[PDB]
C-alpha cells in the first residue's frame, strides 16, 4: 500500500526542504523533523494489543500499547539517510539498524557494503529509509536483500518519490507499505527528480 | 469545534499517564511528548496559503507555508501545564508565552463541584493582537471546566482570531461546559473521560497531572 | 562557595543573551542551553559513590555513580526561570520541581504571591533555585528563607548574571551555599537592574 | 596534546555504558550524551575572538564569541560514531560532515596485536580548507588506533588548522602511537584503558560501541 503523508504540516516542511535558499542546518534539520513525524505515521499503521492499566484513582481502564515497537529494523542507506534515520529514532528508539552502501534510467545498481542487524523471520517490521527514490533501483536491490530475512512488514520512508519509483517498487512487492511526502511526476535523463530537492545527501552533509 | 486526537500513537502514550504505575520522568516526559505531537495536529489546523519556491534544479514549484505559525500566543496554566506546553513549544517556537497561576479550592461533598473557587494568583499575558493570534490556552487535563472557563473570560476580551484548548484528557461535563459557553473555540483533548468523582477528579483519569510531573 | 563558569562556551552563550539583536526564540533558546550546561556543572560537585560494573568481556571494574541525582528538588523563581529549568531538568530528570512567583514592594524587599515546593527531605535533598538574574539578591534571599528551614543537604542557586552585591549579600548571610553564575556584572541603577546585563529575562523569553 | 575528560559527569555516563547490562537504547543515548559533552569541551580549546554587543538598556559590553565554530569538518566514522557525532553536531551545528567508513580485518588469539589492517568501504569527506578548518575525528573507540591512524592519513596531507580526536575510550598503547607521530593532535577521550587482548579489544573497555548501538 501507498502512503502519501500531504498533511499541511508535512507539506510545510517539504516546501522549505525543496527551497533551494534553506542552508544545510535547516535542510538537515528538517530531515530529521520529517523522519520523526513520519515514524509517527508509521508507527499507526503497526499491530498493537488492547492493553489495561489501573490508574491512580483505583480504577481499571482499557488502553494500547503499540507492542511492534520492541520489534522494528531500521536499514540505513548510505548517506542522506542518517539524518532521516535520526528522525525515525525518536519514534522507533528500540529499533536496531543496519546500514547499506549501494550506487550506480535502467541501469543496474551493485551493493558494495552492507550491515545489517538479523531480521527475525515473521515478526519484525523492517523499515528502508532514503530521502529519495528516483528510479528505484539502489530501493529494489536493497529489497532483494530485505525479502530473503522473511520479515513480518517492509515499511520504506521517503520524502519524495517518483511515479515512476512508487509504481516501480509497488508492482513487484503490493505488500510493501511505501510512505512518502510527495510523488513527483519526472525524471530527467540523468535520473533526477522533478522538481525534487536536490541532492540531499549534498544538502545536509555539505 | 471538539477535536479527539485517538490515534493508536497518542492513545498509547496516554495509557503509560494513566498507568499509576509510571514513574515521574516518565510522565512528565510524556506530557512533553503529547504536547509535541497535539501541537503538530493543531498546526495542520492553522491557516496557511500557497507558496512557490525554486528547487536546485532551477524549476519553480508550489509548496505551502502555515503563515499562522508566527502568530500564536500560549496559555500556560500554571504547573501541570508547564510539561505540556514545552511539547507545544516544540510545534510554536514562534509563540509567544502567557503564564497563568490558577489554583482549584478542594471541596469533599455530595455531587460533583459545578463550578468552583477558582481564583487565579498570577497572571502575566503577553500582548495578544485581535482578529490575528492564535491563542493556544493548555491544562492536561479539564474535569468542571472551572480553571479554563475562568481564564476564557481573560483571553476572549481580546478578540484572538481564534482560540484552541489543548489538554490530554477532559470530562464529558468539562466538554460540553466549554464548547457551550464558548462554541466557537476549537478544543484538542486527547480522551474524554466520562465523569468527575466526589472530588472533582476525571475517572478514570490519570490521577493529579501536577504531582506526578513536579511531585 | 562561589563557581563562576566562564568557560568560552558559557561566554560565547551568555554574549549572544546580552546582545539586544537576539530574538525570543533565540533567546530563551540559550536559556536552556546554559541551563544544561551549568546543569553538568552543578553535577561534578554533588556526592557520588565508587561502583563496580562487569564490562562486556565479563572483566569487573570501579566507575562512578552521582546517586545523589536521585534526590534534586529545583525551584523555578517564576517566569524567566521555566527556560532555564527547563535545561537543568536536561542534567536533573529525576528531580521533583518548585515553583514559586514573587514581588518587589533603596533595596525594596519582597512579598510572595504563590508557592508550591515539594517535601524537602532533611539532610537528603540538594535543592537547586533558579533565576537567572540576581540583582539586589532579594528576591532570591526570600525565597532562600523557605528552604532553609527545610534543611535541605545542600542549596545550590542557578543564575546566568548576578552583581557583586548579590553574590556578596548571599554568600555573607548563608555561606555553605554553592552558587553557580556564568558573571558576576558590576553595577546596578537607581531602579534595581544588572548593567549591562540583558534587560528583562522574562520578557525577552515570553516575548 | 592528550585532554581526558574524567570529572564526574562523563565518568558517570562511562560507568553507563561498561556496564554490559546497559541496553541498547540507552548505550546509544549516552554515547550522544557524551558526544555533546566532548563538543562543548572542544569548543573551549577553539580560537575566539572578543566583541561587543549591546544590551537592550542602550549600554554596551564586552563578550565573547568562538568564531572557529564556523570552520569546523566532522568525520564520522562509520557505525560506531554515529551516536558519537549526533552529539558532536549539537555543539558544531555549523560542521560540515565527513564520512568514512571503515571495518577492520579481524584476526584471533596469538599474540596481542599491534597495528591492524583497515579496509576502507565507504568515504565523502568534504573540503578541508588548509589552514582553516578545524577536522574533528570521531570514534568511541581507539584499540590499535589502526582505524585512527589510517584516517588521519589522509586529514593529515589537507594540512588542517587543527585536527581533533574524539572518543570515549582508548587503549594506552593508542594514545602513544598516536601522539608520537602527530604530536600536535588534540586528542580528547573519557578513560584511557590499560591493556589489550589477543583480538585486539581494549580491556575493560565496554564491548563493541557498534554492536551494542546498532544492535
Ligand atoms: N530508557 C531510556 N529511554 C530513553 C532515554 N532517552 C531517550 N529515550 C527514548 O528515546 C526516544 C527518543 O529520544 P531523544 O533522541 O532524546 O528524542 P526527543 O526529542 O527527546 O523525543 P522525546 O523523548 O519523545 O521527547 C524517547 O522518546 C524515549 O522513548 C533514556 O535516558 N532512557
Ligand atoms: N532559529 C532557531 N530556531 C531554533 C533553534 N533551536 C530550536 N529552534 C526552533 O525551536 C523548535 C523547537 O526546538 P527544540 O526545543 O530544540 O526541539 P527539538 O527537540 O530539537 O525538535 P526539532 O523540531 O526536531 O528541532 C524547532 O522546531 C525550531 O523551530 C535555534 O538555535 N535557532
Ligand atoms: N526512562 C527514561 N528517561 C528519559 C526519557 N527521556 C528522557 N529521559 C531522561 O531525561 C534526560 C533528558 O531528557 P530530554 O528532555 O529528552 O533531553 P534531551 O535533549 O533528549 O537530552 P539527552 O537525552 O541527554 O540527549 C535524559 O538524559 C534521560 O536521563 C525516556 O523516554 N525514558
Ligand atoms: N537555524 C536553525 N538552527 C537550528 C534549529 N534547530 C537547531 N539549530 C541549531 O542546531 C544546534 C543543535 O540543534 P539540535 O540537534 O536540535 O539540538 P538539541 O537537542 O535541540 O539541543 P539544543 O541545541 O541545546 O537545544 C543548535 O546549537 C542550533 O544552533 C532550527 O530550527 N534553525
Ligand atoms: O477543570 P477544573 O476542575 O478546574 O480542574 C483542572 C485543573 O485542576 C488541577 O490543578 P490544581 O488546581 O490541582 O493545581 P496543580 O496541578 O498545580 O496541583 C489540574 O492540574 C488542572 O490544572
Ligand atoms: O583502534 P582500532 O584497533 O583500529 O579498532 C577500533 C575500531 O573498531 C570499531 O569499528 P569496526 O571496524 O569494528 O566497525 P563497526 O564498529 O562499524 O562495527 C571501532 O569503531 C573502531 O573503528
Ligand atoms: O536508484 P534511484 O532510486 O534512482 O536513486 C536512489 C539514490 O539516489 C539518491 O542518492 C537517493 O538519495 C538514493 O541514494
Ligand atoms: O531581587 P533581585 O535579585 O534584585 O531581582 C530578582 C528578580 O528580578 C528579575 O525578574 C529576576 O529574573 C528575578 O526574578
Ligand atoms: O567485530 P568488531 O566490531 O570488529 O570487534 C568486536 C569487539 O571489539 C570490541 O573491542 C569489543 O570487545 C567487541 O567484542
Ligand atoms: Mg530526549
Ligand atoms: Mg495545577
Ligand atoms: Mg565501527
Ligand atoms: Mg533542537
Amino acid at each position: 500500500p501507498l502512503y502519501v503523508i500531504d498533511k499541511p504540516i508535512t507539506l510545510h516542511i517539504l516546501t522549505q526542504l525543496r527551497d533551494k535558499y534553506t542552508d544545510q542546518i535547516n535542510f538537515r534539520k528538517n530531515l530529521v523533523r520529517l523522519g520523526r513525524i513520519l515514524g509517527y505515521e508509521i508507527s499507526n499503521t503497526l499491530d498493537y494489543e488492547i492493553v489495561e492499566v489501573e490508574t491512580p484513582l483505583g480504577v481499571k481502564t482499557k488502553g494500547v500499547d503499540i507492542t511492534d515497537l520492541n520489534n522494528i529494523v531500521i536499514i540505513n542507506i548510505l548517506r542522506a539517510a542518517v539524518p532521516l534515520v535520526e528522525g525515525l529514532l525518536k519514534a522507533f528508539p528500540k529499533a536496531r539498524q543496519g546500514v547499506i552502501g549501494a550506487s550506480r534510467k535502467d541501469m543496474d545498481v551493485y551493493i558494495y557494503y552492507k550491515k545489517i542487524p538479523d531480521i527475525r523471520a515473521k515478526v519484525d517490521n523492517v523499515i528502508i529509509a532514503d530521502p529519495m527514490i528516483a528510479t528505484a533501483s539502489t530501493m529494489l536491490k536493497v529489497l532483494e536483500e530485505v525479502v530473503k530475512a522473511n520479515p513480518k512488514r517492509i515499511y520504506i520512508v521517503s520524502i519524495i518519490s517518483s511515479e515512476y519509483g512508487v509504481n516501480k517498487i509497488l508492482s513487484k512487492y503490493p505488500f510493501i507499505y511505501l510512505f512518502t511526502v510527495a510523488i513527483d511526476p519526472e525524471l530527467n535523463n540523468k535520473g533526477y527528480i522533478l522538481p525534487g530537492l536536490g541532492d540531499a545527501g549534498d544538502r545536509a552533509f555539505g
